[PDB]
């Protein structure tokens, strides 16, 4: 690593000393001649005439190819080893606004199609997950997501959000409890499996808990007869065939700060069913009549994509 | 082996198998046996919601697509996932209700504007569905018939005020 | 990648500028001297005499070995990474008349001995299949053949034919349904396992369905007593011991267009049992007497290899 | 390996011979010119004028790039092969004061946080253990720890201590019996699992036998009612919350050699409960009143970390 | 591969043509100057003065580094790919007096300690066998030993002997039947497991059949009472504690050709119990009195290692 820098400095001290005291040349000439000889440039303006001096140069040339054969084998030992550790995980994340995904399933593959590629780091331990992650454009970190020593290789202290979706609810609770020991302020989004563990995923410290098997178990048992609410959930939340659930923010200015929901009358102007308003980490589903809008709010509503355009200009100034 | 389970002449068949390959292949086998039975499948990937309908499923439920889109939308804001979690999964305050219109009960022939449902009951009328077709956001030029189903979101104190409002 | 091109252009701007304004040499000389110095050629016709100029050249030489050490480590990071992704699958097919084989069994190994090597791409996911495919002379693409995102890495839109032979009939139906979503006109040849799924492999969109376990199950149960039809199937279709089933085309001209099968009388002239005629994606097994031949037909028949030579000249003009 | 040294010596004999007998130059000039030509230095003071001599140099130059293309491919065949064997185990330990760990579990991961990294070699055979060992900073040797031919690749004859912790007690007894066949004087620390095998691990030759499942099984069954001894074991031996079990040595001089334990009176001076004294591979738990201290003893005691400082100065001169 | 040879020949045609027709130099000078410029030697006796000629050389120099960057990336694509196929099996045996070992167990590990290392090729398919074979000094060929297409990668047609020891007796019979289809004259040594398959291993074509579980099953059931024949088998055949079973050949001359076994009287002279004589692929255990020795025979006997020395000089002339 740095023994190469000494040996390169050794042959400049062997060579310069040899040239100056045999040819009688200057110190600035003896430095200049050694640097065009080790580098195999060789202008030939200051060649050595004496047969002792001709035997000196041969020694310097073999030490020229000598140190260019120790520096090459140290570079190629560095590059084959670094591209092997980088390939099979085994590397430390250095980024600072990335998204870490603990575990890998279909629900995390579906959230890679709405995120960037090089921003996402998948921390898993299986060997088949490594080839699925590299095909999808994310980066693979090899580690146990429940072990706190391996949650720091993924750099979850300087991350934008962490997404936990593991094989059990035992590992999901234990991965949330380990992230909250490192960084108490990072955003954790977690997937529950059983209905009994939605409360234990929140007490462990998840900010958003999503339970897909409990939603899908209710829609299965309520579609045996008619299935009208399963058509609503599938066309608005899953496929977005004709409707879409949007959240739009109210900016500064915004032409409506202060009026009630009755005087604003967003539905009959626009055509968007207003569900609720997002006043700062709470959700008021069906706000009452005398709710007055503020700045920085977020309006959640269902509407056609040609009606959201009629809304996003209605609230902008 | 699907005839040992007697899928011919049943209320519904619910298919949820270990892969999407076996969920499609099970629906193609039920349609060999009974063409008219109700099949409720579960899609795992997004690309197979259309292949499960062409195979013959009457209702496809894709939970990994709903959960996948709510994960990539809750990195910043997370107000959409709060609504889904509290009316579809947990039903903590509000829940989705479907109530049918009985025969000769205060609503046969009235328009939606003077039905006045959101102001006398408090329930958010999401849509009305008649005959396996959901009319989300019914317009003011719409009338109620006996047999329609009102799909709404409301509190348990408000849902029972609706079910008395739709009675004779 | 392209930061190397800037840094190479940087030292030509550092060097040329240094040479011209110290030695007083021309602009075309200062460009020529820098290119024989970075490349370590060094003719020595335009060497720098001044001791400031001799200290300049040393700086240029270290920047010569500097950029030849960043360009080498970027090439070797490119080559070790590219030969590692190419080795374990993980690469995109770019060809346009290739044959894609989804899955791998003995029936697909038997159709590699009648095809080329570099024309065939095997799309599978197992790790033991990768070493069997590389031994046989085909190319391995790592992917799930049922996933439509991995059927496009194998480039099945610009393929000659696709051959589906997977572990279940569940995966074979689901791989056919995924190819027909990409390209509706490509040719799909599929292998059925159970008799109940021959009709579902055709409705999913396979052009040719082969059911080997249904042929082999009928020959087993009809050889307990005598086994005369199992000798016919084995010597004509499997081994080709003395007979062979051929299809010969009728070309343009062809000396027989228009005559009936009775007047042509192919059997007693040649010795080939005529099974049927291939008039354009249909097969008329045992055509009647007043069937008249056309051009572009295909004649299917069983005969000895010294009787097919007596046939292929009988229909050629 | 050494055929390269002959071929390099071949072209110096081809070249020198060619230069001397065509140009008529000296023997010391013909040696000097060949070494600045193969190395591509090329001063150009002794260039060859004759058109036969110009055709000679071209041959020497192609043999210059010839042997620099066999020496590079032999180096790169050496480096890719050596970094592949070193990566997956497959290498011989050459150190002489290292610590060998046979097997890998949580109890050996906990003794890596109190040891160095490059001093520790983990000898195992699993493929998942290799990635856990490389993450922790130790070195992985691939081998069966029960096989005596693979205990010598880990160099357990010149080791500081060996730590055996394997999957069974069958393998732990068989690994101890194999180390004692190689080096009878090395220190073996072994982990027992069942209570019946503590005596067979000592007769096989372990110097220290630790049985964690027998300690943990007694504390579980004696904590159903009150659990006061399980609080002592957890706060002194496991966590070191407020107390710690230390061993301090008595040096030469030491101001106390010769006095009894009653006259020294270590507890009421310091505050450390004296358990026992380590007189040379024996432990006298609760020594009697007329035990006289010597030099080179070791005092085992429990105390707060602000009381061990009051002890380590009390016994030092 | 050979497109590099064209491109190297391209720039000699670009360069020579450029030099001759601008500088007006000779054809033998223009060839000589291009070869000292592409190779970066650059004597500088024939430098180009004209500013058009100085712009020509720069183009030739970039094409010099151009083709030395396509030749390096083709060499390094060749070496990383060849050392990867050679590492994981995947290579063809080219030797002609080697020993092929189909399968791998303890009985084949015990016959590697009496054979050479580079003479032995182990043909197996498991991934853990590859690391055990590389540790022992043999070479690993990846293949199925029952498949005849993979028995030819191991080159069993030009082998000294083949040793079959597989996981079943089903695979051992099927590997012998496949070797005898390739080379009918090669020597096959096979290991049986059940007593019923010793006859099927000989009819399939093994030259020597060894059945270790049938020998060990008889010695177990005949050592319950006394165990005197199990001491004989263990000390002569397995350990060679004090006795050894040797075969010595009778050479030409040999001082004893023609005499009977009674007149030769080998036991009371030497001390070696004579078991039998090996007259040409047969074994006469306890030859009768009037058996006369010949040349080229082989004498099988049990004796101490200080009695075999008294025998090997008694039969030599
Ligand atoms: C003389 C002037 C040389 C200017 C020096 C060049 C270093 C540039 C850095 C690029 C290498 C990428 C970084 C490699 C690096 O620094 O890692 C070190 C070890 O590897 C190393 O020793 C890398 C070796 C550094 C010296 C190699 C220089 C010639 C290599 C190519 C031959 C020319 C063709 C630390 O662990
Ligand atoms: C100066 C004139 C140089 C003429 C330039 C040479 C490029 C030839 C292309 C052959 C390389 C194969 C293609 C490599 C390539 O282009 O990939 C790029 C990155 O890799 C790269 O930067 C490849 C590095 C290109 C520059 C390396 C030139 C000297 C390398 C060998 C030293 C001589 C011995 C893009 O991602
Ligand atoms: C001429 C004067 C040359 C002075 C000779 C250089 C050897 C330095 C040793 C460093 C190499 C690391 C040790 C490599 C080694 O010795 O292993 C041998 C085989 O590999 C070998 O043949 C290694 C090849 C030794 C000769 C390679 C010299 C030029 C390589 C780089 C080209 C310059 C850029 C034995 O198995
Ligand atoms: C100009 C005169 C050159 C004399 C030519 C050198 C070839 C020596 C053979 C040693 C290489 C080992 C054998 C490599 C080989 O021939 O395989 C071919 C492909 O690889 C190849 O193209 C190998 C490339 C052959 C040309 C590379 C020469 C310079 C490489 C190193 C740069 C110097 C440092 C066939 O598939
Ligand atoms: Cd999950
Ligand atoms: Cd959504
Ligand atoms: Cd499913
Ligand atoms: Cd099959
Ligand atoms: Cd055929
Ligand atoms: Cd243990
Ligand atoms: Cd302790
Ligand atoms: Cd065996
Ligand atoms: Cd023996
Ligand atoms: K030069
Ligand atoms: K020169
Ligand atoms: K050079
Ligand atoms: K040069
Ligand atoms: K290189």
């Amino acid at each position: 690593a740095t023994r190469i820098l000494l040996l390169v400095l050794a042959v400049i001290i062997y060579g310069t000393a040899g040239f100056h005291f045999i040819e009688g040349e200057s110190w600035t000439v003896s430095l200049y001649w050694t640097f065009v000889t080790i580098a195999t440039v060789g202008y030939g303006d200051y060649s050595p005439s004496t047969p002792l001096g001709m035997y000196f140069t041969v020694t310097l040339i073999v030490l020229g190819i000598g140190t260019f054969a120790v520096a090459v084998e140290r570079l190629l030992e560095f590059l084959i080893n670094r591209e092997q550790m980088k390939l099979m995980g085994l590397i430390d994340v250095a980024k600072s606004r990335h998204v870490v995904i603990c575990g890998w399933s279909e629900s995390t593959l579906e959230c890679l199609r709405e995120l960037r590629g090089s921003e996402v780091f998948v921390l898993a331990e299986d060997e088949n997950v490594r080839k699925k992650v590299l095909r999808s454009g994310a980066n693979f970190v090899h580690g146990d997501p429940t072990r706190v020593s391996d949650l720091e290789k993924a750099n979850v202290r300087g991350a934008r959000a962490v997404i936990v979706d593991l094989e059990s609810d035992s590992e999901t609770i234990h991965c949330i409890l380990g992230i909250r020991k490192i960084d108490e302020s990072v955003r954790i989004i977690a997937e529950a499996e059983r209905y009994e563990n939605i409360e234990q995923l929140r007490m462990a410290g998840a900010d958003q808990v999503i339970s897909p098997f409990v939603i899908s178990g209710r829609l299965m048992s309520r579609s045996i007869d008619d299935g009208y609410e399963a058509m609503f959930v599938q066309d608005v939340l899953a496929e977005e065939s004709t409707r879409r659930m949007v959240e739009v923010p109210i900016p500064e200015g915004s032409k409506l700060e202060g009026v009630s929901v009755l005087d604003a009358d967003i539905h009959d102007v626009t055509g968007v069913i207003i569900i609720g308003v997002g006043r700062g980490d709470e959700l008021i589903i069906d706000p009452p009549r005398d709710y007055s809008f503020r700045a920085g709010d977020i309006i959640l509503g269902i509407g056609k994509p040609e009606e959201i355009e009629r809304l996003k200009n209605y609230i902008s100034a």
